[PDB]
């Protein structure tokens, strides 16, 4: 699939969503990206 | 990992990001979710 995901904007969303757990922002973003690479 | 992702907010972000291709919003959200389930 030829689709581009705004990882910057998503990181900002998860950053806000995890307004305490930046470590969680990391884990969720890295799992989303990894998963994006797995679900290709 | 015990992490919750705002799929609603992300869908809105991708909806805005793909301000033309709602079909792409679908494909990206479904691949992010599937990938989330794969990268567990």
């Amino acid at each position: 699939q030829e689709l581009t995901v705004p990882w910057d904007d998503i990181e900002a969303l998860l950053k806000n969503n995890f307004e305490n757990d930046q470590a969680a922002v990391r884990q969720v973003m890295e799992r989303l990206q990894k998963g994006w690479s797995l679900a290709k």
